[PDB]
């Protein structure tokens, strides 16, 4: 009934060379061959080793003033999770839950904010809640609209980046800034504009509280070229954020940076090729490519991209050719990032089931791929499917939707997002729907164990896997 997954070296390539790996048909098609029709009461068709717990519905807030998604920790480049002056820091996308607009609606409201709490206190020791001491917006009103200088708009967000620990400021947050200039009913006037970000500020802290200075100037690094990564002018629902800047030791002088973006094409381009599909000729359930497009395959369009630093100051940079490609699979690889373990190289990224093209379907959650460089011919993990951690889903029902879940379809399908894959394997990350409910909320924290091209969430972890609600603990003080 199923297809061979397109085989994968793993072989690294120079970062500045043209190689993109391939996320093909073949390899995602594993992840429902790999899948169970669910035994009634139960609602999961997904391998259980690749199987996010159940969360439970009466889950805190992580505060009761503010919605709370996409999270990261302040870092250093090596990915270390770094305390200060005794304290554990976090940074999160905000939205105020009662100033008008639905949970759906966050994205063009969205402020950085940050929160802290003691460091070395174990989960299991903190209230239900994490602790977390929400600190407010992390920028001053009116410094990161800046960079989109004088342009017709209506909106403009603060998107994800990272933070990291490094002009007495020491504090670097690489972030995407996106504007927005839409009618009432949400319609696009102009494209979305999407520039990855830099603001230097300084973290200060006592023994009562947290608080940052600068964040005053704001630098534009990157926008989509058109050539590799795509513009709104080829695609007004194109997708530029999520940047994760990292040392790669394979390469000692040099600072890389993964993003989110789209193949640089049209839309509605017939631009998918044989190597997206990733069939042997003889396959017996290869698909035609033609057939494969006019499904409407070629509105999915995922790529990550690789950038690189051009200055020792980090304030300039350019584009190397994308790392991986997702066409004709799913349009949203988002929160890329490198995570080096065993000398290997894991590319995590999260997706999502309603992204996925015609002819192929998985959960939201996180995707892995492992392979011997930054820019690799990435192995898929998990039976060559790139399937990591899926939330709880039925593949042989409809997805549903976040505000308005199938009632034949598991009300945890949606249950988490924006997976963080976190020094030894501890993944953090924000609740949306479960059930009725609707989260801008930490999830517990769960802990995968990542051995060479296959992974586990480990059910020993916490209590059934789960650990505490939005614990991101630092390893190390900065």
């Amino acid at each position: 009934g199923y297809p061979i997954p397109t085989p994968h070296s793993g072989q690294a390539y120079d970062p500045f060379a043209d190689f993109t790996a391939k996320w093909t048909r073949a390899n995602a098609r594993q992840i429902k061959a790999q899948s169970h029709v669910p035994v009634s009461p139960d609602q999961n068709s997904l391998p259980l080793n690749l199987t996010m717990p159940d969360i439970p519905a009466d889950f805190p807030q992580t505060n009761p003033d503010v919605w709370v998604w996409d999270t990261w920790p302040l870092a250093d480049v090596h990915g270390n999770q770094l305390s200060f002056q005794g304290w554990e820091v976090i940074f999160s996308l905000t939205a105020d839950p009662h100033a008008g607009y639905v949970f759906d609606d966050r994205h063009v409201h969205a402020r950085i904010g940050f929160f802290y709490r003691k460091a070395g206190i174990p989960a299991n020791q903190r209230p239900i809640d994490g602790g977390w001491i929400y600190g407010g917006h992390l920028f001053p009103d009116g410094s990161s609209v800046k960079v989109f200088g004088n342009v017709p708009m209506t909106q403009n967000a603060e998107w994800s980046g990272g933070a990291r620990f490094v002009k007495n400021n020491n504090v670097s947050l690489y972030y995407t800034a996106t504007s927005f200039n839409r009618n009432a009913q949400g319609g696009n006037i102009t494209p979305p504009i999407a520039i990855i970000s830099r603001a230097d500020g300084q973290i200060q802290a006592d023994d009562k509280h947290v608080w940052f200075t600068g964040f005053d100037q704001h630098l534009p690094l990157l926008a989509p070229d058109g050539k590799y990564y795509q513009t709104g002018q080829q695609n007004e629902f194109f997708s530029f954020r999520d940047p994760y800047v990292f040392l790669d030791p394979a390469h000692p002088g040099k600072t890389f940076m993964v993003f989110e973006g789209n193949t640089a094409v049209q839309r509605g381009s017939r631009s998918c090729t044989e190597a997206d599909l990733g069939y042997s000729p003889n396959d017996p359930n290869k698909e035609d490519l033609n057939a494969v497009m006019d499904s409407g395959a070629i509105y999915q369009m995922a790529n990550v991209g690789l950038a690189v630093a051009t200055n020792d100051e980090l304030t300039q940079w350019k584009f190397l050719p994308p790392i991986l490609s997702g066409n004709c699979v799913n349009d949203q690889t988002e929160r890329p990032q490198i995570y080096l373990k065993d000398g290997k190289y894991y590319l995590f990224t999260i997706s999502r089931r309603t992204t996925y093209a015609a002819g192929v379907d998985g959960p939201d959650g996180v995707y892995g791929f492992v392979g011997d460089g930054i820019r690799s011919d990435f192995i898929p993990l998990n039976g060559l499917s790139g399937l990591t951690l899926g939330n709880p889903t039925d593949l042989y029902q409809p997805a549903g939707a976040p505000y308005a879940l199938n009632p034949n379809q598991n009300p945890r399908t949606f249950q988490s997002y924006s997976h963080y894959v976190m020094p030894g394997g501890l993944v953090e990350s924000y609740i949306d729907a479960i059930g009725p409910r609707r989260g801008g909320a930490l999830a517990p924290t769960v802990k995968i164990n990542i051995n060479g091209t296959s992974t586990i969430l480990d059910r020993t972890y916490g209590n059934a896997g789960l650990g505490g609600y939005g614990d991101i603990p630092a390893n190390l003080p900065a």
